């Protein structure tokens, strides 16, 4: 698998699940949508509104700056070390 | 141009038709409006609202992580080996 | 100035000036709307609603795939051969 | 750390600051919410409207140019002079 890409992936689950909780709990959101927020704030699509809440904005402000990283790095690791080997695999004329 | 390239090309044309027929057809979009929403969103602009279902959520999830990578490095092939030399060779008196 | 960086601006100005011709002809807006649309769109931060029109949502699809690479080659050049130096300059004690 | 991440710690706050006194001030907003525009703004997330008022638009467009590539690479120096020596100790038996 390759363990760096392995772990990239623990943590952005684990970044991604935090969310997922803090979201639901503190913004009052269905976990779908606060997985979904988690998300495309961290990819920085973000096509949603924002958050209602004091707390909201705060916790997501620290989010974003401790968690792009993560998320961006998981992305690029994904490309190189998986995505390009299928892609390349899949180019092979048998 | 290069091999390389040209597939680029083609994978993100198929990422950015497979998201046009699911969002139209589940999200029930007009199929310019499905292709708009791929496209600015693979490519994180994002300026539109969410998806409405769940489903449309769960894969949208899964289409920007599957899919960034591949739109992002379709746009870096396409600026460093197409518009660069372009511009290199538009530059020359 | 270093001429990479000189012609960099110039095609960013350029696209940026297309943008906004587009944007108020087409969709109606205001120079400062169109010019303030092209510029966050280019650069990805997206905080205004999409497009009317299927020639603005069309002319858009085509204007981030070729622009924000210029955008961000530009914005990667400001910060590495511009602020980076000046931010140097600034940190020398006298 | 190291005096880099350090001073790119420092120059993010200072941008971050000078947006929320910019926006506090000229969009009215409360400086919770300026601060939360500057930072989802130079991280290009930008879930929230645009700006009101043409001194808005045209600082932020501005503010973009010149804070994007501070913001980045501070995250980017983050991630990898503070995050990754982290995890790597914190991977140690």
């Amino acid at each position: 698998k390759d363990k760096e890409f392995q772990v990239l992936f623990v943590l952005t689950i684990l970044t991604l699940i935090s969310g997922t909780i803090f979201y639901s709990t503190v913004e009052g959101l269905r976990p779908i949508d606060a997985l979904y927020f988690s998300v495309v704030t961290l990819t920085t699509v973000g096509e949603t509104p924002p958050p209602q809440t004091d707390f909201g904005k705060i916790f997501t402000i620290l989010y974003i700056f401790i968690g792009i990283g993560l998320v961006f790095g998981f992305i690029h690791k994904l490309a190189v070390n998986v995505q390009l080997p299928s892609i390349l695999s899949n180019l092979v004329p048998r």
